[PDB]
């Protein structure tokens, strides 16, 4: 189990002004740390995020949350369950800025909902460090959805945060999973979405992003193939091909218009993984992968997920049998036969 701490900072909240936090297990054998982001798409103005805090209002508030977590898949202290990292420092932070992490603002007399989440990324890493993490090595940024575009947005900021704090030897990396999506065209009538958001959260893009697109077109820097060219710091990308939530915007719920709409799909998100050198991207519908206990269970060339992270770990000291790089490319869902069938 995962311990709760809510913030010390008491002004570093959620969207309804209660304090943020952060779930631990220390292992005070291992240098390494892990510091993952939940998801669970947002909201853009006050009668959607009104909505949400009726029936979503753990993503939203910390009043609710339990004292413990369970840690699952690439969370997991069990080296059958996580081969890759099962002796680190593992740390949950809750998803309740509605924001896509990308958040600067505070509640106010103008503000019925503050949105924080960049700033409960920055602090959440502060406290660590007075309770183990000025010792590491190494600091996994990861997430899922949400949590996974969340990562491609704030990573880099941890590595300048930490460097200015005075630790240039802690190495930041980041893992994004099920975040990379495609502004695309749908199949039967997303992007305004983001560009209202934006504005109603104060959020705020990378600045390399943010110079290459300028005013007023911040929202192009939540698009991985985007902002992925921009950043510094090394990460690692797993996307499914063919992701539920990528689907569920696009209006796909088969005849010949939306078998090509598939197959188009899945071609253009190959074609913008081509330059992505850490990269594992199967051919199946699915949705999210690192915090499903049953992760170990898909492969591509024959190749487990943690043990492309291991052979990443050993890349950032090509290696003859220890693969970094590894996109199917057959082109419908389950041509790949590891992929989930069903759910548990
Ligand atoms: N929701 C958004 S901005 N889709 N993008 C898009 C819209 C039309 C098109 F022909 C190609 C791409
Ligand atoms: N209602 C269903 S299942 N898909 N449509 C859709 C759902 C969410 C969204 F942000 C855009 C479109
Ligand atoms: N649903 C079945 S058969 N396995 N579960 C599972 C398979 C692959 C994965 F990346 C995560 C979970």
């Amino acid at each position: 189990d995962l311990r709760l701490h809510l913030l010390l900072n008491t002004s570093v909240t959620c969207n309804d002004g209660s304090p943020a936090g952060y779930y631990l297990k220390e292992s005070r054998g291992s240098r390494r740390w892990l510091l993952f982001l939940e998801g669970g798409w947002y909201c853009f103005n006050r009668e959607n995020c009104d909505s949400r805090y009726d029936t979503m209002r753990r993503l939203m508030s910390s009043r609710d949350w339990p004292r413990t977590r369970t840690g699952t898949g690439i969370l997991s202290s069990q080296p059958e369950e996580n081969p890759y990292w099962w002796n680190a420092n593992m740390v949950f932070i809750p998803y309740c800025s509605s924001d896509v992490w990308s958040g600067a603002s505070s509640k106010s007399e103008k503000n019925e909902y503050a949105f924080m989440g960049a700033l409960i990324i920055q602090e959440v890493v502060r406290e660590l460090l007075g309770r183990g993490l000025s010792g590491a090595k190494v600091l996994l940024l990861a997430g899922s959805s949400a949590g996974g575009t969340g990562v491609l947005l704030n990573v880099d900021r941890v590595a300048e945060q930490l460097e200015k704090l005075g630790y240039p030897a802690i190495q930041v990396r980041g893992l994004a999973d099920s975040g990379w999506f495609l502004d695309n065209k749908q199949y039967r009538h997303p992007t305004e979405a983001i560009r209202r958001g934006i504005r109603y959260w104060n959020g705020v893009v990378p600045e390399r992003c943010r110079r290459q697109f300028q005013e007023g077109e911040e929202w192009n820097c939540f698009f991985g193939y985007k902002v992925y060219p921009t950043l510094r710091s090394p990460v690692f990308v797993v996307q499914w091909l063919f992701d539920e939530a990528q689907l569920t915007v696009d209006n796909v719920h088969v005849q010949e218009g939306l078998r090509l709409y598939i197959q188009n799909l899945g071609r253009e998100l190959r074609h913008t993984l081509k330059d992505v050198p850490a990269s594992f991207a199967p051919a199946c519908l699915s949705h999210e992968i690192i915090i499903r206990s049953h992760w170990t269970d898909v492969q591509v060339k024959g190749t487990s997920l943690p043990r492309a992270l291991h052979c990443w770990d050993r890349s950032l000291h090509p290696l003859k049998g220890c693969p970094v790089h590894l996109v199917d490319s057959c082109p419908w869902p389950h041509c790949n036969p590891s992929c989930p069938t069903g759910t548990h």
